[PDB]
């Protein structure tokens, strides 16, 4: 007997090495300043019990986390949240208590942000004067009823600031304390689908933008002030409603929620202006609603999703992304405030006011990304003053990359009063041209809050990117007169997640790697100006520094010839030749690499605590797994759950080659979300392979979940008929085990992204089928698990689970 | 050592196939009609349910000179809708009766004209019954309404006319003529909170009624047709979302349900009253309320318990309950006392005046306890003969036990100014009060059953436990003479009976533990002049019929109390062996498991546990139904408390008795009320039960109904201890910390007992770091209808047991 046995505790033994086990700085601004300190660097941090507003003193060696509110208590009671807000926290996934996010104006120095129920906010910096001690924060009051959301100072004046109340946009004045309504599309639960300002559920969800309202920089002065907001419109009535229970588990009830499913329809959809003058003394004198001339669903026929909008930094031109239904086809189009006319009652009026807007005014649509697998919406679009700008692109060579455009906008001429629909490509620019800024096997950052910084003196955009490896983050310099010789400015060995000065002379580094934990330092661009590329970044100061034996990172190859990374968790005081039992982690979906170099320690602490109990812990990027370019995406194209799993056995089957200590018949797949469903899928496919599986919060039916995920990758329902019952676990579980023990499901009862039922529907399939299983609730827990208690029991249950059922 | 028993380990297919092998309704809702033909072969035609499928309408000739044939009614017909789906009004209603057969539920008829009238197919049907011999086809009913026909009722003044439900609101329509008129106008969920003919979720689930309106049984001549109706609003209780079986939908259903200690819907009593004439045509219709609001005559009243009219048509009746459910009155309501309802307070005052002096509420009965008032059926008005009022009624309160009273109150009308509003706080004066049964024993009158009172023969007909509490038989007294109570069913059984409108025949559907069911059909025969002494003679049978039958066993507790039991054995057993023991349980209010009846069709998982030898025991403890209110009175305000240790005093009894108990290995099990006492067996008795799988448990009262939790446990303000020691939530740290130990089982669509339950208990264990297993059923409610999940709840069980115990 060569196989490794792992100690049998009692749950009362478990749950202590659990508790045993359990036993940073970001949202940088920095602002310059003649005494001894040169810069003050404001940020976001939770210091050795809630997250705050703080500062610290760039001098001329540690820096001190400066408190900037006096005795401030952002979160609420214990910590509940309001219904908006705590959805809010979800989408984001911000499980921290207190000031998650703040808004800032650096010329008068106002910092706006949302604590307990109102908003708040301090002065500091500039034409004020710095603080030396906490400030008391002021509260800004209200007579709206619920809760703001949403908070964004006016750009153009700091006297104002907007914010969501009820589904529509707001805007108030800091200094008068007026507030005054400029949308009413809400007056109720299926009654009231309209909405203005917000940004709905699948567009929070699945393509990464929480808000639908945007200031513009810059103020006109028709004929007093006039400032305007973009924003979009939402029509949320044909979108079917699915109720999910509410954390008011002792109220028994439901909330209804607007859940487009793979097929059905998304929420009708259009931006619309939103004008509102003032005088001397800051009152709104007038406002205007304002809309596009003919229908945003005539002007831009087959756009189903606005991803992204915005405005140029003169405010000549809105903009925005847009997106087809498949997700395939992108477009960026400028919106000129002149094709903009007030919203009016009559058809008489209507086309007196477009009959008005000039025959020169019109959409151009710059930039057209397309592709054969799909569009991921990246961030990077900066428009130069006058058109030139700066766009990351993975369709046009598979890679992420910097290219710099120009676009010709040639005035065709419109009869803007008589109605009109286009034809194919009706707006499309003449690109003039098309510089590749940067090239490669390898991927300019730009998604999940990833962007340049374009410094215009010396002609060098500043970006993050891969161009070392995969499994590092770093920051590169490179101009975008010249595309020439970019250069690395963070040190190797190390993932590094970077933001820099509006100034260009500091930037921040926060910084670790696999066998090391987090840093956050300060370095100084140093060196002479003559060639503004070439300076070196001088360590400055530091911010942050500094049982557990960290993974090992790997490489192997299959059989299809391509490079796929891996990590081992080495069982903690491993005897060679003894055979141990291995837990296989699990993701393998779109949107993740798990296997780079960057400390695992805190997220995937319980690996670690597998390691130490006696288990191999292995986790394996497969195909369809991030930060390697299109097509390694796209091998997931309309096959979900199939090639997924082969490239897990073959990183599997290459760690018993490799080292010494795995035990092939004691194999043990788990993960959640994703990983779950890939449990689930392991199971069915390899049940010679995996003897159990803990699958959690599983997608088990692709029909059930929504439009913007499922479609992107695997096609509408009535297109890809064959994918959507391949990869649907609950129409395969003929094939799950007639062995109990082998399958344990866990799922959150208030999860609202994949819900309840997708579990609920796998167990009444298994009972159908005539299947044993275990399951596990967690009553007060959506797709993620926040509360301690809960998190302590699923991982003393995962402990047990293994312990007592994979065996021989 | 060798001494312990050890269960066959199988595999999880061996199972399954074991609990496939086990699996490898009767008449019912009787209607006797005579022939009416003097030279003929056939005395009597019996009408009936039942099935071979469907439960469907079917009948059985008497001859004067054997199995009787089950001759069709329908021609072939289809009962059930396609693939066994019922609409949310007709599957919320059957889980309100527990029924769970295929088909027609049931059927009205009206005696006179032959004709019967049935809530069939998604729609309504009818047929008539000369008498035929081969099957017709039913007509259906036509309709320009849009959802479900609830409820209907022939009318039974006129067999032309009859009513429904519709969008709960009362509807009257014409079998002949097909005309259809609304009555009420209640109606157009949550912003709907009215509702008019309707018994709301409690009066249904814990209250035992299932209707809300009530035919006048004689017409007043045009010729007008009344109807008494409970009008009830819902908007003050409070709302709550239950998971709809469409799961690939993923919507919940709002419920008005009012937890204890929350507000019960307003209610009150109307009529609705509507003229025809001589061709069939409905003339006019008129709403009429109470000509004094309803909470003003009646306060204190919280729920209308039944209701119905005398048979003259003279006066409407209802049973009235207070909240706390320890004030039951039988109050009388003449017509005369209702007026037409109108906005206009000068109309209205014009009917007020108009309604004269003597017109009254006589509240003729009224029952007083310090446990707590069962609704009991029985109640029979006597036709007002030779100002007062003779009746019969069951009466719990007065002894303790469950027995009929003849009862003459004195109806002396006193003389009210019913224009100007008044408030009193109508106690009619009883004139006497004769006791026609007593003793240690009881008389049936919940849960439909019924007395038969034959006036030409001055003897009330009834169900009892004279002879003993685990057989219900049949008895016959005189109501002149409170004398001799004889016994018309044979011992060894228990029956379910019921009787001819002409007293001559009567079937019985009886069975035991050891043997399973018969419908058997006898005559009385005897001398007229004595008709108390009929000899039931034995005429004709209907029906007849791995299993091995428990037996049944006293004992007596510490307190010097008799509770029964039942023990199947392990099969084949080898004395000296000691076997794994499963205690089976329930153990709440309303319900008896131990009796003489056959246990092999909804008890066979009992018997199959015995087939793999493992004990399993049933002990009907203090709190439990059929031996009065003293002894079901053992839980007042204690639950969770007292029947543990009833359930283990039988188990030690029962180690002793029988030799093959090994007390080392005992599981506790439960659904329902059973599950509850599962979990607190756990938590109370950790030591004696290694094991617990409990199913729907009640974890935290004050999250249960007013109807049951206030009845038994009071309202929660007046027994926060209680509350708190019987909730199993509270009490998760005295849990076991070893796994294995608990299984937790729940329907996710439970309307009844919600799976907020379970969630809320999964949330506690969580909390204090306990381990637990659980099972889910998707598609189930409160029992397990489904064949596929059944099984799968066995095949569990089984494994679990196996396993673990
Ligand atoms: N819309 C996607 C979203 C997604 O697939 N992602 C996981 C979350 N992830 C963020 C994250 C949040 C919290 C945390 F703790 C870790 C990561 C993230 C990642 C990288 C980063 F830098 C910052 C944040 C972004 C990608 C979805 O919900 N499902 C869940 C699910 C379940 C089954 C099948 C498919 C999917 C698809
Ligand atoms: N409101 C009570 C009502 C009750 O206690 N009863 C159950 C229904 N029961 C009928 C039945 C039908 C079919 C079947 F399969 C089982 C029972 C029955 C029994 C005998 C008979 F002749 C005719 C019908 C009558 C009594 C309740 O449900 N809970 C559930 C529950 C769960 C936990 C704690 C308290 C309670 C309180």
């Amino acid at each position: 007997a060569a196989r490794f046995q792992v100690q049998k505790h009692s749950w009362d033994g478990l749950r202590s090495i659990i508790h045993g086990s359990r036993k940073a700085p970001h949202d940088f601004q920095f602002v310059q300043k003649s005494g001894p300190h040169s810069h003050r660097l404001y940020y976001l941090g939770m210091p050795y019990r809630e997250n705050s507003l703080l500062y610290s003193e760039i001098p001329k060696l540690l820096l001190s986390w400066k408190q900037m509110l006096d005795h401030f208590q952002a979160t609420p009671h214990h910590g509940v949240y309001s219904r908006e807000e705590e959805l809010l926290r979800e989408r984001k996934r911000l499980g921290v208590f207190g000031i998650t996010s703040y808004d800032f104006h650096s010329e008068s120095g106002l910092f706006l942000f949302q604590a307990s129920n109102s908003l708040f906010h301090c002065r500091d910096g500039g034409k004020n004067g710095f603080m030396v001690s906490p400030m008391k924060p002021l509260e800004i009051k209200t007579q709206c009823s619920g809760p703001r959301m949403d908070p964004k100072i006016c750009p153009a004046d700091p006297a104002f600031f907007s914010f969501i109340n009820n589904s529509d946009l707001w805007v108030a004045n800091i200094e008068t304390g007026e507030e005054r309504r400029l949308t009413f599309c809400h007056q109720n639960v299926l009654d009231d689908p309209k909405s203005a300002g917000v940004a709905t559920f699948v567009i929070q969800e699945e393509f990464d933008r929480f808000t639908g309202y945007w200031w513009c920089p810059t103020a006109s002065w028709e004929g007093l002030k006039t400032l305007r907001i973009l924003y979009e419109e939402v029509d949320e009535s044909e979108v079917e409603v699915i109720h999910v229970p509410s954390p008011a588990l002792e109220e028994r009830k439901t909330d209804s929620y607007r859940y487009p499913r793979t097929g059905s329809k998304n929420p009708k959809i259009a931006l619309k202006l939103a004008e509102f003058q003032t005088d001397s003394q800051g009152k709104i004198v007038s406002t205007q609603e304002k809309e596009l001339v003919q229908p945003f669903s005539s002007l831009f026929p087959k756009v189903e999703y606005i991803a992204r909008a915005g405005w140029t930094r003169d405010g000549k031109y809105a903009w925005a992304m847009f997106l087809d239904r498949p997700q395939q086809w992108l477009q960026l189009v400028l919106l000129p405030p002149a094709l903009f006319i007030p919203s009016t009652e009559n058809e008489e009026q209507r086309l007196a006011s477009a009959r008005a807007v000039p025959r020169n005014v019109q959409p151009y649509v710059v930039y057209e990304e397309v592709t054969n697998v799909w569009i991921n919406v990246h961030d990077i679009f900066y428009p130069f003053p006058q058109l030139c700008f700066l766009r990351a692109n993975e369709c046009k060579t598979g890679f992420c990359h910097l290219y710099k455009v120009t676009a010709v906008l040639k005035s065709q001429g419109y009869d803007w009063s008589e109605p009109f629909s286009p034809g194919e490509d009706e707006f499309k620019c003449p690109i003039k041209e098309e510089i590749a800024l940067t090239s490669g096997e390898w991927e300019v950052l730009a998604r999940h809050g990833s962007k340049i910084w374009v410094n215009e003196e010396t002609k060098l955009v500043y970006f993050q990117g891969t161009k070392d490896t995969p499994l590092e983050h770093h920051l590169y310099v490179v101009s975008y007169e010249a595309a020439g010789e970019i250069v690395r400015l963070t040190t190797p060995g190390f993932s590094h997640s970077c933001s820099m000065s509006q100034n260009f002379d500091m930037f921040v580094s926060h910084y670790s790697s696999v066998s090391t934990p987090p840093c956050v330092h300060v370095y100084k661009l140093s060196g002479p100006d003559d060639d503004p590329l070439h300076k070196q970044p001088r360590f400055w100061a530091s911010m942050m520094e500094a049982d557990y034996v960290p993974p090992e990172i790997f490489h192997f190859h299959t059989r299809s010839d391509v490079r796929l990374y891996g990590m081992i968790y080495k069982p903690h005081a491993l005897q060679p030749g003894k055979k141990h039992p291995t837990v296989l982690f699990v993701y393998g979906g779109p949107q993740v690499q798990l296997v780079n170099n960057s400390f695992k320690g805190i997220k995937y602490l319980r690996l670690n605590t597998l390691a130490s109990l006696g288990y191999a812990v292995v986790v394996i990027d497969g195909r369809g797994s991030c930060q390697r370019g299109l097509r390694f995406e796209g091998a997931l194209k309309n096959q979900m759950g199939q090639v997924e799993i082969e490239d897990q056995v073959e990183g599997l089957q290459f760690v018993a080659e490799k080292y010494g200590f795995i035990d092939l018949s004691r194999v043990a797949i788990h993960g959640w979300s994703y990983g779950g469903f890939l449990s689930l899928m392991g199971l069915i496919h390899k049940p010679q392979v995996f003897k159990v599986a803990i699958a959690g919060a599983p997608v088990t039916v692709w029909m059930a979940y929504d439009t913007g995920y499922t479609e992107r990758y695997m096609d509408v329902p009535e297109n890809n008929q064959h994918g959507y019952e391949a990869g649907s676990v609950a129409l395969h579980v003929e094939k799950l085990p007639n062995e109990p023990n082998r399958l344990l499901i866990l799922h959150g009862f208030l999860d609202e992204n994949v819900h309840f039922f997708h579990t609920n529907f796998l167990v009444s399939q298994l009972i159908r089928a005539g299947k044993p299983y275990q399951l596990q609730i967690y009553p007060n827990e959506r797709h993620s698990i926040r509360c301690p208690e809960s998190g302590e029991h699923y991982e003393v249950t995962l402990l047990h689970f293994l312990q007592e059922y994979l065996h021989h």
